[PDB]
């Protein structure tokens, strides 16, 4: 498993551009891709995860796991007291990857500490948590990133309500940036100042899995069926060719059997 790191405490936009770069060549298939598009792997190849160590202000420090195949945040941990590792793994990851989000996370037995994060990764739940109706009501940015691991990493006790706003911010910043080319450029266009999500960035996060499979199913670059989407004002926004949404997207999930390669 190879980790990927990088410095929120002092950045620019490149440094930023270059990381999400690297994890999105990590993560995804060496052979795979639909439409010029990388596709991430199945189940089966491995490694099976990359680590993403994060690097804050004050020497604070959270390496976040995830899973190659979707993306998605298995869990994090941070340096606590002298040696300790201590590794949150999300009430949703179960069987073997629990063992697994332990051991790649912290992977020397003797100095590791649990505190797990006691809800599910989705965002409805994160939502309620933060105390917010929608994530839109979250600013993001980078140094609402760097202030977030701030408040979590060495900390003795942290309450719900941080700890949700933490994933909350580094979600969307890390692996919703990573798939998607389009949030990516919205962090870079307020990269010197707080932004909320806008109705397009969160609805790009919400439907990524059915654009991978119109991308794959796509013939002669028609899309099966219409794809409506929301636009960054709220429009109803409805693509047809994969012309359209792949200036959008960075990475596929995957999706088995072929597709139209290049």
């Amino acid at each position: 498993v190879n980790t990927i790191i990088y410095n929120v405490g002092s950045t620019t936009i490149s440094k930023y551009a270059t990381f999400l770069n690297d994890l999105r060549n990590e993560a995804k298939d060496p052979s795979l891709k639909c439409y010029g598009i990388p596709m991430l792997p199945n189940t089966n190849t491995n490694p099976k995860y990359v680590l993403v160590e994060l690097q804050g202000s004050n020497k604070k420090t959270i390496t976040l796991m995830l899973r190659r195949n979707n993306l998605y945040v298995m869990g994090y941990s941070d340096p606590f007291e002298t040696n300790k590792c201590r590794y949150h793994i999300f009430n949703d990851i179960s069987g073997t990857e629990r063992q697994d989000v332990e051991t790649t996370l912290c992977p020397n037995a003797n100095s590791r500490v649990s505190k797990n994060i006691n809800f599910d990764s989705r965002y409805p739940t994160l939502e309620s948590k933060a105390g917010v109706k929608s994530r839109s009501q979250v600013q993001l940015g980078i140094q609402i990133l760097d202030s977030n691991i701030g408040k979590i990493s060495g900390v003795m006790s942290f309450t719900e309500k941080t700890e949700a706003e933490f994933l909350l911010v580094a979600i969307q910043m890390v692996s919703e940036a990573a798939r998607f080319k389009y949030i990516e450029n919205q962090v870079k266009t307020n990269f010197n100042r707080a932004f909320n999500p806008n109705p397009k960035v969160l609805n790009l996060q919400e439907t990524w899995g059915k654009i991978s499979t119109a991308i794959h199913d796509a013939k002669n670059g028609v899309l099966p069926k219409p794809l409506e989407l929301v636009d960054a004002s709220g429009a109803k926004w409805i693509v047809l060719r994969v012309d359209e949404i792949k200036p959008d997207v960075a990475l596929l999930n995957y999706v088995g059997g072929s597709c139209q390669t290049t």
